[PDB]
Order: structure tokens, then C-alpha cells, then sequence
């Protein structure tokens, strides 16, 4: 599943921002616009006893150039939360359910 950085139009969001995905399935986060971005999973909004480092950039990460990807699959069944460091607060999150 491919998720753009930055929408088409220039805001700050994940598109998609919320969606499903099956146990190995690769989620490509690629950067489109606004960036730099970066994807970071919540560590207290993921199913139980995932590691959030297996499966996140760090804050501290950037994808700086247009066209960048950050690929994870997810295994464990459940939600995740997720947003980008620099832009949560301009409501660059998003939900990510492996069912
Ligand atoms: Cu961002």
C-alpha cells in the first residue's frame, strides 16, 4: 500500500490516513509534498508487546527529498497509531488497523 507524504494539494496529512492491511503486506510511505516528513508509531497506541523501533523512524529522522520512502510491514493484528514528529500538531497522523 502506498501512503503519500503531503497530499496533492499541499496539506499535511497522510493519504490514506486511516486504513487496514493483512500481517506482511508492505506500507511504502512515500514523500510528496511539505517535507521533510517522517513516520513515527506511537509506542502507546500499538498492539500488545510490539516493538516501536522495529517498525518507526525515530523523531530525531527525516525523509528530506521528494520521492523518499519509509517501506515497514506490520505482523501483529491490531491498531496502529502513528504520526509525523514535526507536523503532528498540524494533524499529520493517522491509524493503520493489521487485520
Ligand atoms: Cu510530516
Amino acid at each position: 500500500i502506498d501512503v503519500l507524504l503531503g497530499a496533492d494539494d499541499g496539506s499535511l496529512a497522510f493519504v490514506p490516513s486511516e486504513f487496514s492491511i493483512s500481517p506482511g503486506e508492505k506500507i511504502v510511505f512515500k514523500n510528496n509534498a511539505g517535507f521533510p516528513h517522517n513516520i513515527v508509531f506511537d509506542e502507546d497506541s500499538i498492539p500488545s508487546g510490539v516493538d516501536a523501533s522495529k517498525i518507526s523512524m525515530s523523531e530525531e529522522d527525516l525523509l528530506n527529498a521528494k520521492g523518499e520512502t519509509f517501506e515497514v510491514a506490520l505482523s501483529n493484528k491490531g491498531e496502529y497509531s502513528f504520526y509525523c514528529s514535526p507536523h503532528q500538531g498540524a494533524g499529520m497522523v493517522g491509524k493503520v488497523t493489521v487485520n
